[PDB]
This record gives C-alpha cells, sequence and structure tokens, in this order.
C-alpha cells in the first residue's frame, strides 16, 4: 500500500476493509459544527524526560522512535483517562505548500502534519493497545511554512542518511517539546490510525495552533524517498490520506 494512483487511499479498502468504517480519520475539522466541552480536563504533556532513540524511513514517511520502556514521556488529561506513553513521531508531507496535513480545518490544509502516537499503559505494551477502542492517544499538530523551527534542524541535517526506504540512524536528541506550539488548544474526537491498519482505536487531539517551519526545513522532507535504494526515486510528498466521512461522530473543543 502507498499514496501512488495504484496502491493509495482509494484502494486501501480491499486489504483493509476497515478504511469503510464508522470511526475514520482523518477529518474536516468544521468550526461552525464543533462544539466546546467543559467536561474536558487541562491536557497534560509530559515530555520533560522524554527519550527518542532513532529516525527512520519506513516507506510510508519520516519517523522517530522513542524509548517507551518506561513513563518518561506521556500525555495526560483533556478527554484522556489513564496515561498514555510515547512511542513514535512521524511526518505527513505535502508536494506543495498549499497541502500536506491530513486533518483540515474549515477546510482548510495546512503544508504538513506532525503525529505524535502514544499507547495506553494500562495494556501493557503498543501491540496490545492497538487493539482497544480507547488504546492510542495521537496529538496532531499542523506545519506551516515561515520562521525555521530549531528544534528541527538537528533532524533535518541528517535526512540524507535515511533517504530511502529500510533506512534509519541513531538519534537520541528529539526533543518533542520543540515541536509544540505556544498554546494547546485543541479538538478531539474518536477516530483511526490513518495508515493501514487504520484500527479504530485511536483519541486524536488535533492542536489548534501550527508551528512554523522555514521553506528549507520542507524542502529537505520533501527530498526523502518513498523507494528503496537502488530503485527510481520516488520523492516521499502527498504521504496524506484525505479527509474521511465524519458519520456524526462529535468533535469538541478545548476552548470556548
Ligand atoms: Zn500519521
Amino acid at each position: 500500500w502507498g499514496y501512488g494512483k495504484h496502491n493509495g487511499p482509494e484502494h486501501w479498502h480491499k486489504d483493509f476493509p476497515i478504511a469503510k468504517g464508522e470511526r475514520q480519520s482523518p477529518v474536516d475539522i468544521d468550526t461552525h459544527t464543533a462544539k466546546y466541552d467543559p467536561s474536558l480536563k487541562p491536557l497534560s504533556v509530559s515530555y520533560d524526560q522524554a527519550t527518542s532513540l532513532r529516525i527512520l524511513n519506513n516507506g510510508h514517511a519520516f519517523n522517530v522512535e522513542f524509548d517507551d520502556s518506561q513513563d518518561k514521556a506521556v500525555l495526560k488529561g483533556g478527554p484522556l483517562d489513564g496515561t498514555y506513553r510515547l512511542i513514535q513521531s512521524h511526518l505527513h508531507m505535502g508536494s506543495l505548500d498549499g497541502q500536506g496535513s491530513e486533518h483540515t480545518v474549515d477546510k482548510k490544509k495546512y503544508a504538513a502534519e506532525l503525529h505524535l502516537v502514544h499507547w495506553n499503559t494500562k495494556y501493557g505494551d503498543f501491540g496490545k493497545a492497538v487493539q482497544q477502542p480507547d488504546g492510542l492517544a495521537v496529538l496532531g499538530i499542523f506545519l506551516k511554512v515561515g520562521s525555521a523551527k530549531p528544534g528541527l534542524q538537528k533532524v533535518v541535517d541528517v535526512l540524507d542518511s535515511i533517504k530511502t526506504k529500510g533506512k534509519s540512524a541513531d538519534f537520541t536528541n528529539f526533543d518533542p517539546r520543540g515541536l509544540l506550539p505556544e498554546s494547546l488548544d485543541y479538538w478531539t474526537y474518536p477516530g483511526s490510525l490513518t495508515t493501514p491498519p487504520l484500527l479504530e482505536c485511536v483519541t486524536w487531539i488535533v492542536l489548534k495552533e501550527p508551528i512554523s517551519v522555514s521553506s528549507e526545513q520542507v524542502l529537505k522532507f520533501r527530498k526523502l524517498n518513498f523507494n528503496g535504494e537502488g530503485e527510481p526515486e520516488e520523492l516521499m510528498v502527498d504521504n496524506w490520506r484525505p479527509a474521511q466521512p465524519l458519520k456524526n461522530r462529535q468533535i469538541k473543543a478545548s476552548f470556548k
């Protein structure tokens, strides 16, 4: 599966029928219908002890793996019940500044969207968590082109080391705190993974405020390859799934 004409989003349902499920992601966040929820508790992002291990190219998107052997970096509060441990992060990138994000806000697309994946520790490990409706908590962060982002420059400098699929590079200083916007205002709704297996095990927390990255940083990420070494080049761009049917789910806002 991929994002091509012959293996893209419109084809996924054949191997993964849940693609046509009731709580699929991403979705368009319609601010005219999204509703403020006073029952939501304050969002708690504890990343001060976060510990990244490596960056990888799995042929689908730029990825970061984190040490989830302990509660070093966790997400709590908001719509969440319990503790969710950070395990990985990946980047969905567009081929043009006007596109790239999976979620949209009033149909508006951002240049890219970062996902920070966490699993509910009541389940023992990621593998078991992904099989439960409340197994994962994914924080979505929109990226727009503008001022460069320092917390991303160190990664951008070594992207050439993971240009093709199957490549990985040790990276112990990827601090997720440096990818967060100033405000933690967010929208939340029950959804799924946006790539096969497309399991509907995700509580989505999409931040309202995008972060800025420079055109140069964006360009570097767009130079990654979908293909493996020695294969015809296929730039890793537009690796995003379009908005899916809301199916009457309720999108809640953390702000009035
Ligand atoms: Zn994702």
